[PDB]
């Protein structure tokens, strides 16, 4: 169902410790499988190489450590927004 952050743009704004960055549909498939966040260095980033740009590197988890419009990876890897192996099932929580 989605809410805000539409990914049919083909770019979709991350934001990891307020390092925001563009974030590439034509990768997006893979997500930590490929860099498709492009920083202001002019260079892509792995939602993990990102997590050592916005926080530091020990934060381990990338899924929390960086943001999409709103919501964490980790969230929009539960809600829809990005595909993955089975989330969960139907009648979940969180959007």
């Amino acid at each position: 169902m989605d809410e805000n952050i539409n990914f049919k743009q083909s770019e979709l704004p991350v934001t990891c410790g307020e390092v925001k960055g563009t974030l590439y549909k034509e990768r997006f498939k893979q997500g930590t499988s490929k860099k498709c966040i492009q920083s202001e260095d002019k260079k892509w980033f792995t939602p993990r190489e990102f997590e050592i740009e916005g926080d530091r590197g020990a934060s381990k988890n990338w899924k929390l450590s960086i943001r999409c419009g709103g919501y964490t990876l980790k969230v929009l890897m539960e809600n829809k927004f990005l595909p993955e192996p089975p989330s969960t099932r139907k009648k979940v929580t969180i959007k």
